[PDB]
RNA sequence: ACAU
DNA sequence: CGATGT
């Protein structure tokens, strides 16, 4: 503890798992929200996960804004720094698009550099990251 | 077991 | 109850 306020939250929202995959990133102090990506006909809450952390990497770096980036998700955080998705979900047409996303953020990471602090939100001691969708 |  | 991940 404690929470840096002055930062980004984001969190994917899903129907189904895999299903639909939205994401969206949040201002941490206001709650503001600063970018939502269009629903994804069928992907993981791991690929999303990991999609709103480079989306926010990208977001701040083309404002050049050195905030960190809170995230709930342990499995992203860690593919994030990896630079790969290591995604179970099955190649196919109807999941083409999630892949080719996932793709072109590692691709991105791949041949781009940040400083961006990319913390853990700690939901059991502060509750839900303030970009969570509230389905659950 | 932990994180979604 | 089901699923995605380390
Ligand atoms: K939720
Ligand atoms: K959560
Ligand atoms: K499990
Ligand atoms: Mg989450
Ligand atoms: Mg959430």
């Amino acid at each position: 503890e404690e929470i840096i306020w002055e930062s980004l939250s984001v969190d994917v929202g899903s129907q189904g798992n895999p299903g639909i995959v939205e994401y969206k990133g949040v201002d941490t102090k206001t709650g503001e929200v600063l970018f939502e990506r269009e629903p994804i006909p069928i992907g993981t809450n791991n690929m999303g996960e990991f999609l709103a952390i480079v989306h926010g990497l990208r977001y701040l770096k083309e404002r050049n804004s050195r905030k960190p980036i809170y995230s709930d998700s342990q499995t992203a955080i860690k593919w994030v720094k990896d630079k790969k998705a290591k995604s179970t979900l099955v190649r196919n047409e109807e999941t083409a698009l999630i892949w080719k996303l996932v793709d072109e953020a590692e691709e991105w990471l791949n041949t781009h550099t940040y400083e961006t602090p990319i913390l853990k939100w700690q939901t059991d001691k502060w509750g839900e990251i303030k970009a969570d969708y509230g389905r659950k």
